[PDB]
Formats: C-alpha cells, sequence, structure tokens
C-alpha cells in the first residue's frame, strides 16, 4: 500500500494530541465561490508522498471555529484538513453537502500550490458537525467517489440513507437534545446498507457539543477511520474491528470486518 504514511500505529499513537507530521495552514477567503472560505491544515513533511484530504463542516448557526481542533490533530496524522465556513450560518444540510464538495473542489482546482502539490485529489473525504453532519451524509449521495464520511452528532430531516456507498462513521452523543440519537444518528446508521463498511459510536453522557471540544475518543477513531478508508491503511483496522469498547463509549455498532 503506497498510501501508507507515518510510523506503524499503537494504542497510544492514535490517542496522541500531536501526530508525527508537523502542520502548516493556508487561509481561504470568504470570497471563494460555492462556500464560505476556511482554513487548510496540511502536513509539512513531503518525503513520504502526497496526502488525502478531508473537508470539515460546522453546524447550524456555528462557524468554522467550532471545528478548529480537528485541524492540527488530524492533519498531524498525515491528512490535509479543510475546516470551512458555510455561506450563511442558516444553511441546511443539503447546502452544507454541496459546500463540502465545493471546498474539496477548491482544494483540487484552486488552492495554493503548497497545498495542491501535497494533495492526492483522488482520495477525498467529508466530515461535519450537526447539520454539517447531515451535510456529510448529503455529500456522499452527491458524490459516491468520496473515500470516507464522518457525520458528527448529525442532524437531518431526511432519515433514509440507503443510497450511500461511501464508508460512513457516525458519532452520536447519548444526551444529545438537539439532534437526538434516536431520531437522527441511529436512524441514519441503521438505514445505511448492511453491506456498507460503517460504524456507529455513541458517547456516554455527551451533549450536542461534545464534538466541538477536544475529545480523545472522537479523535482516535476519526483518525483510524480516515486512515483505513482514505489511505486504505489496514494497519488501522485493528482499532476499528471488532467494535471498540472504550469506557467512554455508551454503544458501538459496526459491519466489521471491512
Ligand atoms: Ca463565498
Ligand atoms: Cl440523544
Amino acid at each position: 500500500n503506497p498510501y501508507e504514511r507515518g510510523p506503524d500505529p499503537t494504542e497510544d499513537s492514535i490517542e496522541a494530541i500531536r501526530g508525527p507530521f508537523s502542520v502548516a495552514t493556508e487561509r481561504v477567503s470568504s470570497f471563494a465561490s460555492g462556500f464560505g472560505g476556511g482554513t487548510i491544515y496540511y502536513p509539512r513533511e513531503t518525503d513520504e508522498g502526497t496526502f488525502g484530504a478531508v473537508a470539515v463542516a460546522p453546524g447550524f448557526t456555528a462557524s468554522q471555529g467550532s471545528m478548529s481542533w480537528y485541524g492540527e490533530r488530524v492533519a498531524s496524522q498525515g491528512f490535509i484538513v479543510f475546516t470551512i465556513d458555510t455561506n450563511t450560518r442558516l444553511d441546511q444540510p443539503g447546502q452544507r453537502g454541496r459546500q463540502l464538495l465545493a471546498a474539496l473542489d477548491y482544494l483540487v482546482e484552486r488552492s495554493d500550490r503548497k497545498v495542491r502539490e501535497r494533495l492526492d485529489p483522488n482520495r477525498l473525504a467529508v466530515m461535519g458537525h450537526s447539520m454539517g453532519g447531515g451535510g456529510s451524509l448529503e455529500a456522499t449521495v452527491m458524490r459516491p467517489s468520496l473515500k470516507a464520511s464522518i457525520p458528527l452528532t448529525p442532524w437531518n430531516l431526511d432519515k433514509t440513507w440507503g443510497q450511500v456507498q461511501v464508508p460512513t462513521f457516525i458519532i452520536g452523543a447519548e444526551l444529545d437534545t438537539i439532534a437526538p440519537v434516536r431520531t437522527h444518528a441511529k436512524p441514519f446508521y441503521e438505514s445505511l446498507p448492511s453491506s456498507l463498511p460503517k460504524a456507529y459510536m455513541e458517547l456516554d453522557g455527551a451533549t450536542h457539543f461534545a464534538p466541538n471540544i477536544p475529545n480523545t475518543t472522537i479523535a482516535k477513531y476519526v483518525i483510524s477511520w480516515l486512515k483505513r478508508f482514505v489511505d486504505e491503511d489496514t494497519r488501522y483496522s485493528q482499532f476499528l474491528c471488532p467494535n471498540p469498547t472504550d469506557r467512554a463509549i455508551e454503544e458501538y455498532r459496526s459491519t466489521c470486518p471491512y
């Protein structure tokens, strides 16, 4: 596997705040076409080759700042990470899906050459919080060539996702009162085809804003999911299959093995 980056992982290394790669940023103006601009986090070291990318959307009335902590934490594991702003704070999940795709296309077609020359444009993913998590789902239906999708305490009025053909990792918050897991996250997960590589992780005692706060449980499995599906890196299969049983996890569902 030519997409492998970084030293062989361990239980500790996937929990590390700072991964093996150093991180730089490039700022993208709000005048970008199709989305609200944002921040690109990328690995500085190039000697191991080019990297896949993940676009990251915030939720209803939230801004890119609610998702900033994913930038360095994930990019330092060898990913290009684009935390975006949406056109307006009131945009719906379908719009956020389009804007995730516009952000990824910006990376491929228009971003600074320091980013573009580090990018593998065929290996792209989406992630998002709340309505942005609904947007993660929407994006995969709009573009099945995506490698991975991580809806974080997702919110969406459409409850059926049987058309999704992109490996999808849904994270739920047990006590989420804004996108209740019983009417959003779990219906979404169960609607995904049983043949799709997929997973559900519910955080014990967490509220809607757990993904907006540095969370080692979220980070270690976000990292593992992107490694396994953006890089096809089966060194990380060990952490996803069988179901993780971290004390922090209320419930976990999966279609392991992948
Ligand atoms: Ca714009
Ligand atoms: Cl809930």
